[PDB]
């Protein structure tokens, strides 16, 4: 591996340290948010990233389903999630770290604009949950243009629990701790994530439910 190849294995590593740390303290999350379908926003202090936020949303689908749909498919995440303006892998490393451009849709109502991140995520398949955890990154192929203010996430990801008790359901955790920019106050930000938390819950749902249709 190239040095760059080698940094981006560790982004991707330190990421999932993260992540880990992060589940292993659910007894510590704030209660932030929630609404009438139970999804639950939370947030989390953590260290030089700060303030984390957390969805967690209960599925009524295997684990493996939302492994494929949302971890191992982000380019076709774009097409039924309307939080996700556009995804591109730019590289691959190994067969468990990608580089990506993303693009996140403006707010529902258009106060906070629509930022693009090029970001370091690792895969990892574990024997009770699936990770896709990830960081900032640069990537030459995507650099900060005027097309959009650039955002930067720090340490989060996408997990999937297995439920050891009924198959049929599963886990699904959002942490996203991220710095849009910009000069809007942070308490405006930090209502339009955790909006789009929901949002994201939603057509995860609707995702599922149209796959369990056919």
């Amino acid at each position: 591996f190239s040095a760059q190849e080698r940094e981006y294995i560790r982004q991707g590593k330190e990421a999932t340290a993260v992540v880990d740390q992060i589940l292993a303290q659910e007894e510590n999350w704030k209660f932030e948010k929630n609404n009438e379908y139970g999804d639950t926003v939370y947030t989390i202090e953590v260290p030089f990233h700060g303030k984390t936020f957390i969805l967690k949303t209960f599925l009524p689908c295997p684990a493996e389903l939302v492994y494929q749909e949302v971890i191992l498919q982000p380019e076709r995440m774009v097409l039924w999630n309307k939080t996700v303006t556009a995804c591109q892998i730019l590289q691959r490393v190994e067969d468990n770290t990608l580089i990506s451009y993303d693009v996140s849709a403006g707010a529902a109502g258009g106060v906070v604009s629509p930022r693009d991140f090029v970001n370091v995520r690792r895969i990892e398949r574990r024997r009770d949950r699936y990770l896709s955890s990830g960081i900032a990154t640069s990537h030459s192929a995507k650099p900060p243009t005027h097309k959009y203010v650039r955002g930067e996430n720090g340490p989060g990801g996408f997990i999937v629990l297995k439920s050891a008790s009924n198959p049929r359901v599963c886990t699904f955790v959002w942490i996203l701790n991220t710095d849009l920019k910009g000069r809007l106050p942070r308490y405006l930000i930090h209502q339009s994530l955790a909006a789009t938390m929901f949002e994201f819950a939603f057509h995860l749902r609707q995702r599922i439910s149209e796959l369990g249709a056919r």
